[PDB]
């Protein structure tokens, strides 16, 4: 026998500014990292970049339209950096600023529930240049300045609040793969500029407790709760090892302001262990958040990987099912394809039953209460005539997802809300526009802008009524 | 390249005072709930009881000489409530901490640590008769008033202390299986001895901060680690069920003073859930440990149990190989054997890895130090003519534990000793005498005494090298 959600659970939707915005020159917007990055030839599938994105800073109106026609509860975004501080450090940019007011108020005038994330990886390439950005902590101070100027101007209007959004994902992708500005292959820079965030986060959510007293806060983490293969006690050792390097590494120091202790100890082995000034500890031990973010997209299974063996794998670009091969850290772990559950095109596995795992996990180590900030599937649409997007699929994911929540929730998680990902169609970071997450269709693809109108989907009328029933009709 | 066990590291070995002193009625000695429950028909194996058990009471000055042979460290032992309040709260039987206060200086003569631990199980019977023993907060104070009793009276002497051994056996055994004292099968009343138990623990700690400042004391878990039988997300999430319903239970009141909360609402749908009186959670959660004790002997695995599934399983106490079945919780978890290890002929698995993946559990978890209290091998013996004892069976086990337990010392968790179960053959609670565990064979069976003579066993010279080369060769 279920529970119902709570009648107050944040049902939402969400989007990164990067890639939905565009305007990325106008009214005074300084260049990001990813507008840099995004131009260089190679990079991005087809060469796609969020000049124009999905065009929402001049259509988010109409966007904001289609929430409220929606009845969505909560819209999460990020805040692009660059609109705010041009330079990262210098003067304020007051049309900006102005934007994400007229966002604000614009969702608040339908009812909406604003969810403000401050970090969604367009660090100002001014920070970049002038002191490489995330490997200096001069950006812990520049974080703060902006973070604060923003919980000065919508604290008031702003209860939830979202600090470094996948952490794990752009000091990885961008200082161990070289995927992500800056395009660095460095585990010992990655580490350091990984320590250097944690400390950023912390400030910011101390800053926190001053400026937005009634406020709730928290960073969000791109979790891959970890499976062993089998019941082999190497595959059951190698899940230790892969779930405290991949997700206690990030999340521990989140809820309790220290790094584990095995994980430090090999990187300190390997010289790799991030360098600690006086002051660190007690900063990351003094910065508790109101809540666990959670971007839950899959599992991921591990067996036991010798000291010769895997390191980076290959990640599936295409979409040809099965390109993926097992990454690794000899010694530790390696991936392995989990025959128990299916895959997406991209080899992304789908499992629902491993979101409710991940937030029984967070509530067994932390017990602390959880906000899922991102959720959902990518998937090719087909504009069908008649304005008709049939996304089964996309409904079939979803209400699997959300069940296993309602489930987590019967076992005692507290789970605040819920943000698909996302609410429009919009630019994924390398692959183009063509992996679709969005309840609504925007009229583009990787060749032609054509006019990007707007298109509700199938799913948004799904979704629809999962608000209407408060998730009692799935 | 594995780290040193390091230099002050407890090489030792155990015993519990039922199952090894004899003397049941003696020197003033009032009755135990053991005493009571083994001379009940049908309660332990061929009738076996602890009147003479090996009459180490009488032979501990021989039983200490081995020790100093084979150069243990440490000799780890229980103390026998009833010996020392024959009736459980009254007046102190003086003739009773005389005997432990003789074996006490017997190890420090010869360089021995004791460790002493305040309760294996033998709550004398006067206090299960005045008010039913562990199901009464009345048990808090006596308890109290028995540890301060030893704490004064040894805490000059004794550094190491161990409060409760293997309170999730005791309390589970005692009064869900019904096959320790006092026989109930009630879940609901295990459930509130348990928390009695778990205030009782607390209570003491707190009184040793006061009368050893300077000793480290502990409970002892009865840690058996729980493995998913594959990567279907069902057998994960049983997992999940499982380390959190059998583990995390007692561990987490033991270092956090808290239950967990998954677990505690699943009792509570079923009016199983203890009562909670004003002041306990202040209680808890104030009596930090110095270290986990852990008793170690196997990991268990587990797979998907529907609701309509496995309960109580039969338990193997012949000796043949094949006899145990799968038990389990109807809808949370149910045990499966595990393919990939081998098993001793009462079905215990041999899981050596385990012991470092529980040892690495416990310092991720908690990041407490440890110290392993019990580990050992039992299996059916030979005497050989000439006074031989070939085992290299137990040899082989406890060879590869301590392997693992360098490993895990290397991957950074604080061991402090090692504790072998047992020093010499011994009574088992339910299995008679001849499971053995000793380094040190004791020459009787089920059905005579004959003349109780001990006899080193292979084991006892191959640890005597283990000990003299600090685990440098093993
Ligand atoms: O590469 P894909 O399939 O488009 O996935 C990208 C999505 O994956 C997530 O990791 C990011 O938080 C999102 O910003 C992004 O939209
Ligand atoms: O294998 P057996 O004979 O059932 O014994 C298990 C042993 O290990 C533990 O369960 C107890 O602490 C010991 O007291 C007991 O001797």
């Amino acid at each position: 026998h279920l529970k119902p959600f709570p009648p107050e659970f944040l049902w939402g939707a969400a989007s990164a500014a990067y890639q939905v915005e565009g305007a990325w020159n106008e009214d005074g917007k300084g260049l990001s990292v990813w507008d840099v990055f995004a131009k260089q030839p190679g990079r991005t599938f087809k060469g796609t970049n969020g000049d124009v994105a999905v065009d929402h800073y001049h259509r988010y109106q109409e966007d904001v339209a289609l929430m409220a026609e929606m009845g969505l509860k909560a819209y999460r975004f990020s805040v692009s950096w660059s609109r705010v501080f041009p330079d990262g450090n210098g003067a304020v940019n007051e049309k900006g600023l102005d934007f994400y007011d007229r966002l604000i108020e614009e969702l608040r005038n339908h009812g909406i529930e604003p969810i403000v994330t401050l970090y969604h990886w367009d660090v100002p390439q001014a920070l970049m240049d002038a002191y490489g950005a995330w490997e200096s902590r001069r950006i812990i101070d520049d974080f703060d300045r902006y973070a604060v100027t923003l919980f000065q101007r919508f604290g008031d209007r702003v209860k939830y609040w979202v600090t470094l959004n996948e952490q794990n994902i752009f000091i990885s992708f961008g200082y161990r793969l070289g995927l992500h500005p800056p395009g660095v292959k460095d585990m010992k820079r990655m580490y350091e500029a990984n320590h250097i965030a944690n400390l950023a986060n912390a400030k910011v959510i101390q800053s926190f407790r001053h400026y937005v007293p009634d406020g709730k806060i928290g960073p969000s983490f791109a979790y891959s709760p970890m499976y062993p293969y089998d019941s082999r006690p190497e595959n059951v050792l190698a899940f230790e090892n892969a779930e405290e390097f991949q997700n206690h590494w990030w999340m521990d120091v989140y809820a309790w302001g220290m790094y584990p202790q095995a994980a430090w100890n090999y990187l300190e082995s390997q010289g790799l262990e991030p360098t600690v000034a006086p002051g660190d500890w007690e900063l990351l031990q003094a910065a508790k958040p109101d809540f666990m973010g959670v971007n839950y997209y899959q599992t991921t299974t591990v067996e036991h990987n010798p000291p010769d063996g895997v390191g980076e794998g290959v990640m599936n670009t295409t979409g040809k099912k099965g390109t993926s091969t097992s990454s690794g850290i000899p010694g530790l772990f390696k991936t392995v394809r989990n025959p128990h559950v299916d895959t997406t095109n991209w080899d992304w596995a789908i499992d629902p039953v491993g979101l409710r795992i991940g937030l029984r996990r967070i509530a067994n180590r932390y017990q602390l209460p959880i906000l899922i900030t991102e959720n959902g599937l990518g998937e090719f649409d087909t504009l069908e005539p008649g304005d008709i997007v049939n996304d089964d699929y996309r409904i079939d994911y979803l209400r699997r997802h959300v069940q296993e929540i309602q489930r987590a929730i019967t076992d005692g998680v507290d789970v605040l809300g819920y943000c698909a990902w996302s609410f429009t169609d919009l630019l994924s970071w390398l692959n183009g526009y063509q992996k679709r997450y969005g309840f609504v269709y925007v009229n583009r693809d990787d060749e032609s802008e054509k006019d990007l109108r707007r298109i509700k989907k199938k799913s948004f009328y799904w979704y629809q009524r999962v608000i209407e029933t408060n998730g009692a009709e799935l």
